[PDB]
């Protein structure tokens, strides 16, 4: 196997990888890290930023779920059909980190106190990628150009997450509604998230959701 | 004049981009808006994400200091010279963003409480930084390969603002403090860092620094 994943027990900053990967066909080795195992101290020492994901292709290693995406991308064909286009992916995955950086925040900082002021903004937060997916063949394509992108399955993601974190937080965007259950039916896609891989995994690495 | 940046009167999330513009001897036209104008509030719910910088190359138009970096090196020779190196310059500028997120955070939010433990906490903020150089060609080159990449310019701008929020900062790093010596020595970026263009603007848009 060509990949090894290298993270927590967590769907997390993983999650959007692991997506391409199944829907591309590729395969996987996951190495999962337990509190002990990351407490032991030398893993993580070993890690550029001291933090996971880790992940190696052949001998190349790489860190940042970014990266790593930006990675796959490029050598599977993920990253527009030119220049132009690659920006606007960068553009759209920027937007995407910008969002998942609000939540994580969220989620492990401020959870009850804030979660009633997150859900009243959302809507603010998700109103620019309806509107990219308004300019773009009517939505009813993927999110840049006319075939997939790293940056889809990022905000996939996203959107999936979110869609727990408060449900109908979509149902004012049928563009963006339409796009996750679009993507989610992609044959090699719905299989993976509906593998128990996937589904044994909490969303996050505090037991909220 | 090919490219058009629109920030406000700050170097913030744009001085890294001019300083390749101005390094890579390039002309820009710069679009200047002021809080007042921004306050107004049509050219704000014009803007992608509600932010700026605006960027525009031809009739392409661009949002996000970071996306803006990776296009102006995907243009300009800039972003490694395979695809390894180019995933290498991703992870660089992925680990100076989430420093910057962390620097932005107390510029804005926690200034006078914050500022010691920011300080305290720095010097591991740095050494992977550090590390990075000692692995490619003594410290002695650039952050990633033989030539220039956009993450050095971002990087520069880092740890120059670090300088000036913790001064001696490199004291313990001496391949960084080098690295900030030598890349200022270039003659472009060295005229531009002196010329009031650069010069007479506040680090941040508050004036803490
Ligand atoms: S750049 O101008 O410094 C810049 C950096 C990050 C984000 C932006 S922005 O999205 O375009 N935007 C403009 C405004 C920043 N700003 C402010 C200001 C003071 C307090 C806040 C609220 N706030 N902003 C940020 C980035 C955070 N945060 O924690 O992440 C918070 C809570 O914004 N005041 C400003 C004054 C000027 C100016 O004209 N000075 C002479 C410019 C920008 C500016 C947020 C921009
Ligand atoms: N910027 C990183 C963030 C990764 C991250 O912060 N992961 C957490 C998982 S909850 C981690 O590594 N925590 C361990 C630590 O910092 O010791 C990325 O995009 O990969």
């Amino acid at each position: 196997p060509p990949y090894t994943v290298v993270y927590f027990p967590v769907r997390g900053r993983c999650a959007a990888l692991r997506m391409l990967l199944a829907d591309q066909g590729q395969s996987w080795k996951e190495e999962v890290v337990t509190v002990e195992t990351w407490q032991e101290g030398s893993l993580k020492a070993s890690c550029l930023y001291g933090q996971l994901p880790k992940f190696q292709d052949g001998d190349l290693t790489l860190y940042q779920s970014n990266t790593i995406l930006r990675h796959l991308g490029r050598t599977l064909g993920l990253y527009g059909k030119d220049q132009q286009e690659a920006a606007l992916v960068d553009m759209v995955n920027d937007g995407v980190e910008d969002l998942r950086c609000k939540y994580i925040s969220l989620i492990y900082t401020n959870y009850e106190a804030g979660k009633d002021d997150y859900v009243k903004a959302l809507p603010g937060q998700l109103k620019p990628f309806e509107t990219l997916l308004s300019q773009n063949q009517g939505g009813k394509t993927f999110i840049v150009g006319d075939q997939i992108s790293f940056a889809d399955y990022n905000l996939l993601d996203l959107l999936l997450i979110h869609e727990v974190l408060a449900p109908g937080c979509l149902d004012a965007f049928p563009l963006l509604s339409a796009y996750v259950g679009r993507l989610s039916a992609r044959p090699k896609l719905k299989a993976f998230l509906a593998s128990p891989e996937y589904v044994n995994l909490p969303i996050n690495g505090n037991g909220k959701q």
